[PDB]
């Protein structure tokens, strides 16, 4: 490891300083030290800071403002490397984080949330461990809807940590679809976004979700009609892809008709939208494979898609080489992805007609089929 300096000694020590206000200015200046240095975030954890860290947010004496700017810290120990999200782990901070909040103070909850997101969030994190303690997922269900950062973070832990039907149906009993969709016309985007991908998830391939989702009513409109509306031009390309995939998979599972003016006039095209040259690459083939997904079960979908904004061309232009520059670099390197997508949608589109297939075959190159 890189050598422990004088420097960061210093820091760990005025934390054990006699003077509190000694004390709370050493907390301070331990987290504007860990910034961006993940070298400093090692040696403190090192030097043994987190558990005296951890020490300081339990005492009852302590100010909301020390705990608050001890939790922060820990977070910004917990944006490091894995290494230190295991250290962290070790020290049990997460048990620490949920007695935290059980707080009143909004900040402070805001700060153990925003750590126990950056840790769940984290590869080295199991999911089990949120919901070894079944107790967490209804505390952490009540404080959703307290703050938009409260919102964000729940969300972005629930939506990484459903790990599919086991415990994506332990949340939905404990009302996530109910809860979760209310997030849907939040003033933040960032919440909207997130609430989003939570449904994405959580309705993959779980029809029961899907069916409960067509007949949520959040602020007087059906969440179909709110996802529709998130597939428009003006939002964001990533809330309308999200959105074009919740619809998908609600139609898939069987909750939305494949006749349905919400995937005909709505979703599939915007998906087609995706495929074009000026999107990303990874847009490109998220879009292609979602409409894929959705065009493949049904020969209707099938045609329409293929008469749909030159699809069939879009999908050639895949094939032909790009048109920044570590962007231009990982799209010559990733390009194998693009072209997989494109066979991908031609096996759907032409899985029931061989004219789609022919068309296909004669966008692909130069020369007809005999
Ligand atoms: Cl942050």
């Amino acid at each position: 490891l890189s050598e422990v300096t004088a420097s960061s000694r210093h820091y760990v020590d005025r934390l054990f300083d006699p003077d509190p206000q000694k004390v709370l200015q050493g907390v301070i200046d331990m987290k504007n030290a860990v910034i961006g240095n993940n070298k400093q975030k090692a040696n403190l954890i090192v030097l043994g800071a987190v558990p005296r860290l951890l020490y300081l947010l339990q005492q009852e004496t302590s100010s909301t403002e020390l705990k608050t700017e001890c939790a922060v810290v820990l977070g910004s120990l917990a944006m490091g490397t894995e290494n230190n999200v295991k250290s962290l782990l070790d020290c049990h901070i997460i048990p620490a984080l949920l007695q935290g909040l059980l707080s009143p103070d909004l900040k402070f909850i805001e700060a153990c949330l925003r750590c126990l997101r950056t840790i769940f969030t984290s590869p080295v994190t199991p999911e089990e461990l949120l919901y070894t303690d079944a107790t967490v997922i209804p505390h952490l269900m009540a404080l959703l809807s307290r703050s938009r950062y409260t919102q964000e973070y729940i969300c972005q832990i629930f939506s990484h940590c459903c790990k599919g039907p086991d415990h994506q149906t332990i949340l939905f009993n404990h009302g996530a679809v109910q809860n979760i969709a209310h997030l849907l016309t939040s003033p933040s985007y960032k919440v909207r976004m997130q609430a989003l991908k939570c449904f994405s998830v959580l309705a993959f391939e779980n029809p029961q979700v899907s069916m409960t989702l067509v007949n949520v009513l959040v602020d007087g409109e059906l969440l179909p009609q709110i996802f529709v509306k998130m597939l428009q031009r003006d939002k964001p390309i990533e809330m309308q892809l999200t959105s074009a995939k919740c619809l998908t998979y609600m139609c898939r599972a069987g909750a939305i008709r494949t006749d349905d003016s919400c995937i005909v006039l709505k979703t599939l095209p915007c998906l087609v939208r995706m495929c074009s040259k000026e999107r990303l690459l990874e847009e490109r083939v998220e879009g292609a494979e979602t409409l894929a997904y959705l065009i493949e079960p049904d020969v209707e979908l099938q045609r329409i898609a293929s008469i749909t904004d030159h699809l069939i061309a879009m999908l050639a232009d895949y094939f032909k080489y790009p048109s920044d520059i570590k962007r231009l670099d990982h799209d010559l390197k990733h390009a194998h992805e693009l072209r997989q997508a494109a066979f991908k949608l031609y096996a759907s589109l032409g899985a029931n007609d061989e004219d789609i297939r022919k068309k296909i075959i004669v966008s692909l190159g130069e020369g007809r089929p005999p």
